[PDB]
């Protein structure tokens, strides 16, 4: 593809969808791949083209809140649908959309490498992944990414970073009900996970273009109507020189 | 070009036996094993952790397996056989025995909640959406064995992991190979499977005794794909 291709990462409620929601309509040649943390609040999978004209599609469980509420139990489960269902959103994204594009750019809502290294570790980390799981999963991911992370290889990341008190509070404000118990501590550790990733960059992956990959690092702890003009001027500046 | 004929059957009917010899009667003719060591030895042994705890890991397996044989069977139509005069893969079993047999019946034993069946069959119709195609089949041979046959030759072979099995569980999983390849009944949402010629070959006998002409019929079988 010549669509560009630039994940958004950053911590939980720090401003992901709303930052980059809003930066998109910019530019008509913008599109974003939101996350999709709909389809795990409520499982479903495709109906039978007979059946579905006679039977509603049924709200399924919510495997987000399953892994909140017993993580050692569910975090494999969580983790291998979070993963499939991203990367099938971001492959169609590219197939179907900008296609009249002048300057194409597909905005993505974290990626496979956060499903990863971030969240997926640091579930294996705090005991909630066993050896087994972790393997498994890593085996999955590693060959998934062999067939498919080339057409889904980034050519930038915009780190959006806020403090982990930034992140509980605006879990507060957004209200999804699963999250309300999401301690400190949690954010804490996935904080310092994307410090290492995106900042620092001591944090060693499987994929070697990832240590290249150029990163732009946006404070945004400030109300929105603060700091957007300058975000947006960075931004801007970042994708030139892609 | 390669022609892809599964061999499905039961645990312990025969098939890595069968396929095996099948296997040399022709140099343009390879198996792409079930992929059992892997699975065994992570090393974790997520075969034993299935068996011991269904209701715990038969999730976790049933994505593993079905992904590690995804891996194996797009591995060797890559390799080997480009280059011969009638290529022939044969597949130990396939995605479509993993979903509507094996996690089909651990779903149906409550093994699987329904969270964990939903999630499954989303990523197995994704996982073939891309593949599958390149995996779809000319052929099923279909290794039939009772579960009383099938029980003994379990205990023959060995396998730690499997000698806990009870008869009822084979019993289970006989019904749905039968549904599936015998009666026809048993509904997928792959539509050309309906149409797939299906060899039926009966293993419950000793091989000392009639299986060099079950393999002729196969060579045969295969003439007609
Ligand atoms: N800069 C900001 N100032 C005030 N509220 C913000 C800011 N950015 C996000 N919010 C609010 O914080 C909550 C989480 O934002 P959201 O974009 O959903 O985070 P993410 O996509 O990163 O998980 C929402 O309630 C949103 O209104
Ligand atoms: N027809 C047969 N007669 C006697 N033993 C058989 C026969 N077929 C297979 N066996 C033996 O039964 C066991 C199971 O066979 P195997 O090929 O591993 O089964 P599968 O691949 O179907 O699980 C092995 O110990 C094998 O040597
Ligand atoms: N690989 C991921 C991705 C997201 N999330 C969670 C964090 C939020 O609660 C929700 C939406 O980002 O999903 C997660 O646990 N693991
Ligand atoms: N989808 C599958 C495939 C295989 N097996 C098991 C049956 C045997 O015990 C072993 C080797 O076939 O794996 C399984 O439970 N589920």
């Amino acid at each position: 593809t010549r669509i560009k291709k630039i994940s958004i990462e950053g911590n939980i409620a720090a401003g992901k969808s709303t930052f980059v929601n809003i930066l998109k309509q910019l530019c008509e040649d913008w599109e974003v791949v939101p996350e999709p943390v709909a389809r795990w609040c409520n499982v479903q999978s495709t109906q039978d083209e007979f059946e579905e004209l006679t039977m509603s599609q049924k709200n399924g469980g919510n495997v987000l809140q399953m892994m909140y509420e017993k993580p050692e139990r569910w975090s494999f489960t969580f983790q291998t649908y979070a993963c499939l269902s991203r990367i099938r959103a971001q492959l169609a994204s590219l197939n179907g959309k900008l296609k009249d594009a002048e300057k194409p750019v597909l905005f993505f809502e974290r990626s496979v490498y956060s499903d990863r290294y971030i969240f997926a570790s640091n579930l294996y980390e705090s005991e909630c992944m066993n050896e087994t799981e972790w393997t498994i999963y890593q085996d999955w991911h590693d060959w998934m990414n062999n067939q498919f992370g080339q057409s889904l290889e980034l050519d930038g990341i915009i780190y959006l970073q806020a403090t982990p008190e930034t992140c509980l509070h605006r879990i507060y404000l957004r209200g999804r009900n699963e999250e309300q118990g999401i301690p400190l501590e949690y954010l804490e550790k996935l904080h310092y996970k994307h410090e290492s990733w995106l900042l620092h960059r001591t944090l060693k992956t499987n994929f070697d273009y990832l240590q290249e990959v150029p990163i732009l690092t946006l404070d945004v702890n400030e109300d929105f109507k603060d700091k957007y003009e300058s975000l947006v001027e960075k931004v801007k500046e970042f994708l030139s020189t892609l």
